[PDB]
């Protein structure tokens, strides 16, 4: 038998939240010539996913060409092709984190 020891409550403690710049953390650009064949660039992407693992898991899943290129503005735009912009953006968020600290999207 015990003399009131059940039941013990420990503690807990929290984080520490931290920010750099906020800016943009993902960009994201369109493109269409008002007929059918949609494109969809965007960049941001961290070291943990490559060129060659978005390009092999967005072929591998829906067959979404993921290429690279190079723009004046950075050198890095991760050109993807197929309808699925809110795809893309619902994976790239999922696989994130969670991220939409801010968001850089083109005006055409």
């Amino acid at each position: 038998m015990s003399i009131e020891n059940l039941k013990s409550f420990d503690p807990f403690a929290d984080t520490g939240d931290d920010e750099t710049a906020t800016s943009n953390y993902i960009h994201i650009r369109i493109q269409q010539r008002n007929g059918r064949k949609t494109l969809t660039t965007v960049q941001g992407v961290p070291e943990e996913y490559d060129l060659k693992r978005i390009l092999k898991v967005l072929k591998k899943d829906f067959a979404c060409n993921g290429n690279i290129v190079k723009d004046p503005e950075m050198g890095e735009i991760i050109q993807l092709q197929g309808d699925q912009r809110a795809k893309v953006c619902e994976f790239m968020i999922s696989q994130l984190g969670l991220q939409k600290k801010n968001i850089k999207i083109h005006g055409f």
